[PDB]
């Protein structure tokens, strides 16, 4: 339980990860899906492959025992593409509420759907836009009953102080008093969540779009390849590494430690004095982490 | 100017640098004083060394062209430590504001100092702690004419929700109506604040208390030894690097790309089909990232 090794652990049958995560966390997640052009120019050779990857993807990480998956599909740059790419983007966020096998995907695994951001104001003032809301509103209402999993999506879920601010005036005029910062999240992702435990992300070191829900014990992670590539030995070696390793216990007593001990840990510092994490290198105008 | 070498920006003299970053940035820069305990039982053999290395930093930062600092020094665990570490902790708060050469270096750096977080009503409902708030204010007032830098100190800075709710409410009781993120944000840290053009943490991957002030567009690094080591070298390369090397131009047009380009980029991923950064290694109850 609070013993397994590595090597176990990354030989544990499915199953057994998932009563480990269960238990152990992580709760909530949060992955992305980015990287999906570059995937495409280079594994498939659109909307429709994007769509089975995520399905993939979001598939293992409910397996695992994660109960919450945060990700990200749509943010800014969005509307500044062309009128085609918006097209094809409002066709991607309408299967997600719509295509056959992934309705099947929440309703085989019980995954109760949500969606967060400023989509609803920010998403073309048109018909097909106006479809994707109502579709939006449908799928949430449509897979409340499934408790297993809760999948929340972003869409222009970049930046929620306008959105807190104007919800909370209108809960006060309502209310009496102001929300509670659990009102407050359930008002933004429209159920309740408890900061994520976990980021995954990909290429350059960075984070983006789950409002509220970051906190100091957000674990970091960026894979070298795109979100799509994500293998399932990744996804375990991570899950330890932030179960096991990033909150070990019992914590370091310096006191206690040998002159040498010290004199050790000293110079896993000052033995590579300038190093660091997040600098990196720039190929065919993709940027890779050196180190 | 657009094309410096990482080699030539490695060699220019500091206003030289300076003068670049004041033109491309970053504007705006998170750096908080980690690992401080850490690095006192490995450099030193308390509350006034910690200051004289926080000055350090923040000197070099500053005179690196930064603008604006954001520095969280004190999050939510402070209230759980024993008494007495509260109190060392309220004393090197004191000091922030109270001390002869820090004050000489806000005036002689032109540095006007700015406190957030949840400190005004987290902070013990003591003399010492109304005397730390009282401290707070006059600083942030008698600064106020400087105009060459921002600092702002964060102190329970961890979740701004709750306030962004309850500032929303009285902003549109007395206003009439909701105020804009500009005034969402300058009702938080006192001023108006970019948002974050990088984040230096330290050891395991993870940011932490800037609050509304963070994007997609955070560069993140993390150095391996704790925030006070800082050599003048590792800025400088982290300063390079999210300059010129996190937003390349112009963009990959992947169409333009031969065959054999896509397949060494292919490679790129393949080769290492499960590397992942984040996922580390603990020794003596301090984890280290790997590869």
């Amino acid at each position: 339980m609070n013993l397994v090794s590595e090597k176990e652990f990354l030989d544990l049958p499915l199953v057994s990860v998932a009563e480990i995560v269960r238990c152990r966390g992580p709760k909530v997640s949060v992955f992305p899906f980015d990287g999906t052009r570059r995937w495409f120019h280079l594994e498939c050779n659109y909307q429709q492959a994007a769509l089975r990857q995520s399905i993939r993807i979001l598939k293992m990480l409910f397996e695992h025992g994660i109960e919450t998956v945060i990700s990200p599909i749509f943010s800014d740059d969005l509307l500044d593409r062309g009128d085609r790419y918006i097209v094809q983007a409002l066709e991607g966020m309408a299967l997600l509420a719509n295509d056959e096998e992934i309705l099947s995907f929440y309703k085989e695994h019980e995954v109760h759907v949500l969606f967060y951001g400023d989509y609803k104001k920010r998403l073309p003032s048109t018909a097909q836009g106006a479809a994707v809301v109502k579709s939006f509103d449908d799928l949430t209402i449509s897979t409340s009953s499934n408790t297993e999993h809760r999948l929340c999506f972003g869409v222009f879920g970049n930046d929620a102080a306008e959105s807190v601010a104007q919800f909370s005036i209108s809960w006060n005029e309502t209310h009496g008093k102001p929300p509670t910062r659990r009102e407050i999240i359930e008002g933004y992702y429209g159920e309740y969540v408890d900061k994520a435990d976990m980021f995954i992300g990909f290429g350059r070191f960075s984070t983006f779009d789950f409002p509220l829900l970051s906190s100091g014990k957000t674990s970091l992670y960026f894979t070298v390849a795109p979100s799509y590539y994500m293998t399932e030995t990744t996804l375990r070696r991570i899950l330890y590494d932030h179960i096991y390793l990033r909150h070990f216990r019992p914590k370091p007593d310096y006191s206690a430690m040998s002159a040498d001990q010290l004199n050790v840990l000293r110079n896993r510092y000052r033995a590579q004095p300038d190093r660091v994490f997040g600098v990196g290198c720039v190929h065919d105008g993709i940027w890779f982490a050196e180190g």
